């Protein structure tokens, strides 16, 4: 029993197999707030802050983890793919962006230059490291990489912790005490020299007292390619769990051999910023689920509103409820041609009619935790007006109608309520 | 394939690299029409065609593999993963065992049926090295997968549904268009030879019933099931397999897949299998093949462009930076004002290099931008946008900068 099995239970969300142990299923219910976090965050990503999804491949040759060091310093987390020449699934995504980066030639003009990747990574962890949907072997990261010149790490990194407030401060909160900052230090086993190191970790120390975030020091735990700046949240239970992360370096660039073509017509490295907001998708759901406890918000909920018939046996209730359901569902025939067209509004919307009574229907969906409950009665078809309440407020009743609700269900996804 | 290769070139879609043999890389703006038709695919499975979207594991044990069947059919097509026991691991080929595991894991009632699952995961085929071919063949590809489960009496319905999916993409959205290859159980197929010619039978009658031009391919069924192959012609004439519906009466009774009836008896599911696209991959392959990289507006990268005949013109500027703004529809990284849900986002470029109107227009027809908009100081004048089509030279047209918005919206509305 861990952070996310009651609610997973209770809400159809995942699924897990001892065919494929650290991977999991996600379920219909599950995969669509996976879709919604990520919709979001392409969102914010393409047309706020300035990203470029890519689509990289999966598995690569030993010789480009030999560059990126991973196959070294990072062997005991990865799965080796086999058929004479051996293949490495990706922990990471940041060795194929570096191809990317050096596939053409790059100008001072194009940088910064940030590419996002939502791909699938695989880290062989300890069994008993294994955690529900914390710590798995397959996960989704909603990771970035930013190529940028000196003058430019400051801003690219002050961009990237304006997209976490809007994330753990504004519309996922847990101003401040959601969060602390980790400044994760040199590690044992890293790759580069000394100087060049101590460069690095001035440079993030010197922006994080600038930022004025709480933090404190996580000496010998970055990354073996550099310092890193982790986000912490806390869970109920008082533990820690690390979530966005950014991290500053200097050595992959060398490794690969990167260049762009500077002001002064010269080529000089550039510096590489690895940066996730939500870490994985997997964990910060993880982390949702454990302060929510199943009471999502409404445009993320996968059970948005549910509509109950006071007597199930009753023709006009039902037609009533059918109407709103069709309406709020708003889904085509698979008779005609006529497609779904794009950005049309669809709803989470449920229909029970078990032959039980009103009360229980009701205490029924509010431990699915429904974000609205829509009851019909006599009084209802008569005055062709709903009645809707809200699930954390049994006096938020109030009389609307299928326009009505239907206006409403979209002032709450525009408005991330 | 070269005129894939070519395109690509163009407008930046694609890359490879030695690093990573059969495996493409998808660059911004070849990543945007990925995105773009799984999201067009999608919302025609769940909204029209009552699909359910899961999210199933890369790796699976060889346990599975075996059972399923593929570790003995597929295993020099299929990725093996080396792990810490000393159990080893397979890189999914396909998804149909992962969603067998997903069926047979609560009980079943034929209530819920037709139970339909859709999966875009990334699969890896170790096809042969001569065999790969730019997008149409990979050894990593994504599929616009779906499995349905239900009962000998839905079979029909539930068959001519992927059809008429099927008669969307290829003859209304992206356009006889197509024929149906009628493959046969192959010489490595498994299971009891009864049921297998009861299913060649029910897929025939379906064929038949449905009036649409088939040939015979013998021996090229799957191991598992007879399928129907959607097959689509390139200008060279040749052949290529993208939509397939594939009846499986096998993998079931692997996996001991049982529902209760309404009669409160136990009885087996059938399994369908089907792609409307195939992989997205070799789909994008074909419509480049067939476009020339001259993409829908729905599609397209480079939507639209915008032109300023003096490039030193202050007014013309800040008329052509208005209409991008607002055609871009973003937002500043310095406050917190979050990007909402379903809003619209167009693909504008702004050319204001220091170069004749002309030379930035060629530059533009090569760059098969779906609209050109232009703005010299007739236009300023007028507040007015002068814009034209791409494939019509004699198209253009003086809209304001809420004309251009709908119109652009409406395009997109109308997968145009
Ligand atoms: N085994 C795991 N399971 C689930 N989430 C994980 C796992 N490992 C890391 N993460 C999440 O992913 C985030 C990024 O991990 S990271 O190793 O520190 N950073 C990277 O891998 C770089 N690729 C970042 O671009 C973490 O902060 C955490 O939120
Ligand atoms: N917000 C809530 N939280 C927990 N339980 C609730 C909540 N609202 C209603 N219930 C439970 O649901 C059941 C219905 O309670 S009720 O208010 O009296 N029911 C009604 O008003 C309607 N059935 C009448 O038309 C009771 O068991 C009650 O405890
Ligand atoms: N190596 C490949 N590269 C690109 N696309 C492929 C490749 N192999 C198959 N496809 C595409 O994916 C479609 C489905 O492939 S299939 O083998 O015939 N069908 C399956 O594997 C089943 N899992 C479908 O449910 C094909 O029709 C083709 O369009
Ligand atoms: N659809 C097209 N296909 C090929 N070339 C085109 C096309 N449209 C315009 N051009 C080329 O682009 C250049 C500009 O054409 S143009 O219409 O006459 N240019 C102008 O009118 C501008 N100078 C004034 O606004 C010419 O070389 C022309 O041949
Ligand atoms: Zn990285
Ligand atoms: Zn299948």
């Amino acid at each position: 029993a861990t952070m996310t099995s009651m609610v997973s239970q209770r809400q159809d969300l995942f699924m897990t197999d001892p065919l494929s142990p650290g991977s999991m299923f996600f379920l219909p219910n599950g995969a669509k707030i996976f879709n919604k976090l990520i919709e979001f965050m392409k969102l914010q990503q393409k047309f706020k802050f300035g990203f470029n999804e890519v689509v990289t491949p999966l598995i690569y040759k030993k010789t480009l983890w030999e560059k990126s060091g991973h196959w070294e310093n990072y062997a005991d987390d990865m799965f080796k793919v086999e058929t004479k020449e051996e293949y490495g699934l990706k922990p990471m995504n940041c060795p194929g962006h570096c191809l990317i980066f050096g596939k053409k030639d790059r100008s001072y003009n194009e940088l910064p230059l940030r590419f996002s990747d939502f791909s699938p990574l695989h880290r062989n962890e300890a069994s008993g490291a294994l955690s529900g949907l914390t710590r798995l072997r397959k996960f989704h990261q909603d990771d970035g990489h930013i190529f940028c010149t000196p003058s430019q790490v400051k801003s690219e990194i002050f961009n990237s912790l304006k997209l976490i407030d809007i994330v753990y401060n504004k519309i996922f909160p847990f101003a401040e005490s959601n969060y602390f900052i980790n400044f994760s230090t040199r590690p044992d086993h890293f790759i580069g020299d000394l100087k060049v190191w101590n460069h690095a970790e001035q440079v993030l120390k010197e922006i994080l007292e600038e930022s004025g975030k709480p933090w404190k020091l996580n000496p010998g735990d970055g990354a073996f390619y550099g310092p890193k700046l982790d986000i912490m949240v806390t869970d109920h239970l008082r533990k820690t769990h690390q979530v966005a992360t950014i991290q500053l370096d200097f050595q992959l660039p060398e490794r690969f051999d990167l260049k762009f073509k500077d002001q002064d017509n010269s080529y000089k490295r550039p510096i590489m910023i690895h940066r996730a907001t939500f870490g994985s998708i997997e964990r910060f759901m993880a982390l949702l689920i454990d302060s929510n406890e199943g009471r999502w918000p409404f445009w993320l909920n996968p059970y948005q509103a549910v509509i109950i018939p006071v007597n199930t046996k009753n023709v006009q209730q039902l037609d009533m409820c059918t109407a709103l359901q069709k309406k709020l569902r708003n889904e085509l025939e698979a008779d005609d041609m006529e497609p779904v067209p794009l950005n049309d509004w669809h709803f989470n919307v449920d229909l029970d009619i078990r032959n039980e009574p009103v009360g229980y229907r009701i205490k029924s969906a509010i431990l699915k935790n429904y974000s609205y409950l829509i009851i019909v009665g006599d009084e209802e078809v008569q005055l062709q007006k709903y009645n809707i309440r809200e699930r954390d407020n049994r006096k938020s009743f109030e009389k609307l109608t299928m326009s009505q609700i239907w206006e409403k269900f979209i002032e709450l996804e525009k408005n991330y309520k």
